[PDB]
């Protein structure tokens, strides 16, 4: 209660980093917020907005999601689970979505990003559902360099609380579309030791991780807690040295003191 705040204080002086905690309890509107304001580089959590664009456009665009691209081996990064078994072959919007992500695949959020035009679309539409903190400035893999006092690709714990549930419980998106998204979230393969692991092993989680320079360890998520009302979740976490090794264990703990009784 007024020991979630002491918990959560003891935790990052534990971790030697900087935390950013919004939970939205959607049961009576209430909070728990710690550094809730504060800026941090979204990374890989920035791919959820991004996804979201796609997603809208599809309400307008009948098929688009079907529309293909070419994979060139020029256009491969630093990360390519999905899109290098592609080289030379097609992909849809779908599927690039889907790749991005469920295993945050860097050459297919870059994809999105050209049919898009650029981040500074993203930023766009993310003013279009009332988010005025969320910025996209650059493309993969730079926007991961994550450099303290940056603000370039960064937004703010309660900011994207806020945007992802609109997202996905809200009416930013139709139906058909908040429904997709949902799927795509509950099917991400990454997040097996962050904000899943501070969970109850029987609830249902939809999550995107991220990581980048400094540490930077992110997660946000959409909480199912068997038959309550959904926990909308933000824990950002990022670190003084520019190396430093990530901390996944440090979200599933600030999870768990957040959740605890819910």
């Amino acid at each position: 209660v007024q020991q979630v705040q002491k918990k959560l204080a003891a935790l990052e002086k534990q971790s030697g980093g900087r935390l950013g905690v919004a939970l939205i309890n959607t049961a009576d509107n209430s909070q728990v917020l710690y550094r809730a304001d504060e800026r941090f580089a979204m990374c890989s959590t920035s791919k959820v907005m991004t996804a979201a664009a796609v997603l809208k456009q599809s309400e307008t665009h009948d098929g688009i999601l079907q529309q293909k691209m070419t994979i060139k081996k020029a256009d491969l990064t630093n990360w390519n689970p999905v899109t290098e078994k592609y080289v030379g072959n097609t992909m849809t919007l779908a599927e690039l979505s889907a790749a991005t992500l469920q295993y945050s695949d860097n050459t297919a959020m870059n994809k999105l990003l050209a049919h898009l035009g650029g981040p500074g679309n993203v930023t766009a539409f993310a003013r279009s559902i009332g988010d005025t903190t969320f910025r996209l400035d650059r493309k993969e893999p730079e926007l991961n360099t994550a450099i303290p006092g940056d603000e370039r690709d960064t937004t703010s714990p309660l900011a994207m609380a806020k945007s992802l549930r609109k997202l996905t419980l809200g009416d930013a998106l139709a139906g058909p579309q908040r429904a997709q998204l949902v799927d795509w979230l509950k099917g991400n393969t990454t997040g097996g030791q962050s904000i899943r692991a501070g969970l109850p092993a029987h609830w249902v989680v939809g999550d995107k991780t991220g990581a980048g320079d400094y540490g930077t360890t992110n997660d946000i998520a959409v909480i199912w807690p068997e038959d309550r009302a959904p926990l909308v979740l933000v824990t950002y976490f990022t670190q003084p040295q520019q190396d430093a090794k990530w901390r996944k264990d440090v979200l599933a703990a600030a999870a768990k003191i957040v959740t605890e009784g819910k």
